[PDB]
Parts: C-alpha cells; structure tokens; sequence
C-alpha cells in the first residue's frame, strides 16, 4: 500500500534485486519481462518475437488492464544485454540490431508507460552505458544503441516531452555491478571496486520517496566504487 | 573514368544532385535506394520491408556483383526522411521505429560498404542532424536515431573500427537545404539563409580528391548560410 512501481527487466540480476527491495518496503510491484517473476504482484508478458509497435501495444494493454485507476510512483527500466563487434565484424549489423531491440525498444516503451501511468512528481529511471560517453570501435552497435538512450533521456527531461509535471528522468551508468555472472567469469577480481546491487535499489527508493534528494532531471549518472565506497557522479 | 563512388539515397534531392555532380566530373556512380535513378551507372534496389540483416545481405551482394573486386573512392549516405512526435504522441513508438530504420540502418550499411570496398585514404560521408545536438522533445524518435548516427561517426573514426587505413568519416548537419519541397511549403522564406545543394556536392568532390582539404575525421559538420554565404562549423 506504500505505492506501486514498474520494473521493466525484473528477471535480471539488478531487476530482481530492485523488485524484491521495493516489495520488502511495502510497494506493489509490476514486472515486465520475457517471462514471469512469481514474486511480483502483477506480471506483464513480453513476446520477443513481436516487432516494436506490436510489443508497445501488448505491454500497454496489459499494464492498463492491471492498473485501472491507479498510477505508479516510478518506472524502472533495467532490461537488455550485450553483443559487440567492430564494423569489420561478420555480425556488426546483426548485433547492432539486437542492441537496438534490447536497449532502445525497452527504454522507449518504458517512457511511453511513464507518460501514461506515472504520477506527477514521479520517477522514470533508464539504464545507459558509461562506455557510450565516448567512441566504442570494438562494440559499435552497443555504443549506438546506448547513445540513443542517452539522447532520449535529454529529450524526456525537456519541457513538453510528455512526462507528467514535476517528474524526473534519471539514467544510471554503473561501471561494474556485483552479479553472479561477473563472479563466475572474473573470479579473482578485487570486489573493492564492484558496486553492490543494493546501492542502486536504495537510491531508487530514496529518489522515489524524496524528490529533493534527486539529481537534476536528465542526468547521466556514472556510478563507481573504490575502496568499498560507491559514488554517483553526473556526467 | 575518374573513379567510382556509391550514393546511398540517390533518388533524393541532395542525393541526386551529388550523383549528377560526380557523374559530370567523370565518375562511375552506383545508386542504392528504394527505386532506380536512371542516370546512375548501376542501381542497387532495397526492399524496405526486409529486416536489417536481410537488407544488409541484399545490398552487399548486389554491390559486390557490380564492383567485381574493385574499390570505390567514396561512399556517401544521404538516405532517410522525417517523422515527429513527443512521448505523449500516439505514434511516438511507430515513428521512432521508422526513424531508426531510415537513418540508423542505412548509415550502418553504408559503413559496412566502406569497410568492404572503400579504398585506403578514401572518404565515408554520413548525414546527421543539427537538431540532435540538443534535446528534441517534439520529435524524440528522430532525435534518438540521429544521435545514434552521431555516435556511430565517433566510433568509425577511431582506430580499429574496421574502416580502411587512412580513410576519413565526415558527417554533415545542414540547417536548411534549398530543395523543391522547401520552396513549396515555405514559399516566402528568405533564401539568403538557404544552403545550395551545390555547396555540398562541391565539398564532397573536394574532400574525395584532396585529403588535405578534409576536416578532422569524425567531425560533425554544421552547415549554415547567411547573406548568401555558407559556413561549415565542426562541433
């Protein structure tokens, strides 16, 4: 009863952590992903075989059916994976396509959901990429896709973008997150530079409940950890 | 027989002007577009209903059959149209989809054509968007797509991107071009602030034949005209 929030990508490591955290803190949580999270109060099913507009329609219809006359306090989008390759790579385009579908499609639909269901003064959070702040010749598609998300962020923060009054959009860019996969493939790394998922969940709850604790709307927030201490620096 | 160049978007106002100017200067020109330009030496037709990878394979195979192991002196991409809308617009996603396909898909395939056929020291030219240098709340999809093209430019210019040795990539951003459509919809505008298509065609030929006349590789070139004089300003 503390409120409602949408987690787009609730099946992932960070997404599941965020969903669990808000639930523990009294919020009703709606998950939007390729499969259901049996811990969520509501599950919106995404069909990966459908195109962009088909996905938008289905996700919007399902979310509206679930919310009825309620609005949400926040929409958190953390969906998407990775695929690299330079222009000379055999799969340069193939992977570029996958990256648009994974980062751009989701971010845009999350934004559409916010213009429709986010309460005035609410929070929309998107996921960018620290690497996209500069050239990315070894992973051009990923770079392009994320740069589009960064631009989307700037357009949404601007006047008459469609977001509700007094709301804010924040885009996170963590350098290294502590996940099961990172522990497996880099088993001997120094975790003193790894950002705990709880650092993110905690900040999302803070920004959701206290508007005065928020960085400027449209901020691209680079998150780093050194000597066990995490820091958020607007770029 | 001055050489060979590829014009992706040869049916457009600017694309046709470029094609005509290079043909007039002794070049063999290959056109890539939705329909054929009867003045081109070769025509590569694209099916807009095919997906990104299908389009890539189709364009690459047709171009290779037309070149037969030969290289090109330049690849010029000016394809793409426009669709607007803020995030609250009914067609926000629909148009974002159209804009990614029109600007991003084409720019990436043009880049692929360059890694495969552009001569060392050759030129790859892409088309960005001056408006995308800042927030675009009234045309979010267009802004996202063009921002991706701007980032793609920075990645391609970097070492090991896949482009040939000593080649350069330049991306143009004209504020206003003198086209038939602009003359029709803005009939009483002052043309002293309109950039003549010839200005662009002339610079492409110069940059193609004289490497020392080129701005830095990776440059985003804003083009403005005032009192009849045109100026190129790197961002």
């Amino acid at each position: 009863s503390s409120g409602k929030v949408i987690v787009y990508g609730g099946k992932g490591a960070l997404g599941s952590a965020i969903l669990e955290f808000f639930k523990k803190n009294g919020y009703t949580v709606l998950n939007i992903d390729l499969s259901a999270n049996d811990q969520a109060d509501s599950n919106i099913l995404v069909d990966g075989n459908k195109n962009w507009t088909e996905q938008e329609q289905s996700i919007l219809e399902q979310t509206a059916s679930s919310l009825q006359g309620s609005q949400v306090d926040g929409v958190f989008c953390v969906a998407g994976g990775w695929a690299g390759g330079s222009a000379s790579s055999k799969d340069f385009v193939k992977n570029a396509d996958l990256m648009i579908k994974q980062s751009v499609w989701s971010s845009a639909i999350a934004a559409k959901l916010a213009t429709t269901h986010l309460k005035p003064g609410g929070l929309l959070q998107l996921t960018g990429a620290a690497a996209a702040m500069g050239p990315t010749p070894s992973m051009i598609g990923y770079g392009m896709a994320k740069a589009a998300v960064h631009h989307l962020t700037s357009s949404l923060a601007a006047k008459d973008s469609g977001l509700p009054d007094n709301s804010a959009v924040l885009t996170i860019m963590p350098v290294t997150l502590d996940t099961p996969m990172n522990r497996k493939w880099m088993p001997n790394a120094d975790h003193s530079s790894w950002t705990p998922l709880s650092f993110i969940s905690e900040h999302l709850l803070k920004w959701t409940t206290e508007t005065s604790s928020r960085p400027s709307s449209g901020a691209l927030l680079k998150i780093t950890t050194e000597n066990g201490t995490s820091t958020i620096t607007p770029q």
